[PDB]
């Protein structure tokens, strides 16, 4: 059973004075099997690359996330970064409606469509379940070599 | 009269999903006169680069910072990155080893950088006993011009 993980990773990059951090979406049966995909998703230096937090995402806005190898869809998963507090994940039909829904959850941004991840398609099903967007785990976990 | 600024800048880089941030050290008479050096020190994509916070750094651990065109110093300025400015500090030390030690002790494997040459200006230190809190002069969102 493949799972979708939102992963927050940290490391160095050439030119930079401090540690940088990025959010990756990866798919695997477990976290350790996503390690190759985390490493190649990471833009910076591989030496010292570490996991800071992650969450297995199964539900967003009442929608269950399904993953299939093959897969038309009405609504899609959108990740919205504000230039877990500084980002969100929403379900919407358009990139513009995704940004607006993201603005309304607080009380010019950038968004990514999460629809194809490590050769797996993201399809959504309404079922009513909520999932708090909080880490399953946080800390400092270096990836192996 | 040149000033040493520590600037917190933000923007994008190829392959990254979110906005990234770096700390730069820059030298100029004013903040706006450091913009070329900020742009050329930024590791990522130029388009959309913005300044988020900065501080004019004049004193660290009782030492006054002097900036000169021409340059032996026993103690030096060290910037220490830990693995509001909470995730890092600046200290005065003789060696990178002792720099890391002093940085650890003032909270209650890391990386450190020696800040002795910045934009063709040498950093020299003079003990005068003055303190300066390592906090921003300004914070917000300021796009750098093109």
């Amino acid at each position: 059973d493949n799972k979708l993980f939102l992963v927050y990773v940290g490391g160095t990059a050439p030119g930079a004075n401090i540690e940088l951090h990025d959010i990756r979406f990866v798919v695997g049966p477990s976290m350790e099997e996503t390690y190759p995909a985390i490493r190649k998703g990471w833009f910076g230096t591989q030496k010292g690359l570490h996991l800071d937090s992650f969450v297995h995402l199964h539900h967003v806005d009442g929608y269950r996330i399904h993953l299939t190898s093959e897969a038309p869809e009405e609504k899609r998963l959108y990740f919205v970064n504000f230039g877990y507090h500084d980002f969100t994940v929403v379900v919407a039909d358009s990139p513009q409606s995704a940004k607006q829904l993201a603005r309304a959850q607080f009380s010019v941004d950038d968004c990514l469509c999460v629809d194809l991840v490590d050769n797996h398609y993201v399809t959504l099903e309404f079922d009513g379940e909520q999932q708090p967007l909080v880490p399953d785990w946080k800390g400092y976990q270096p990836l192996p070599e």
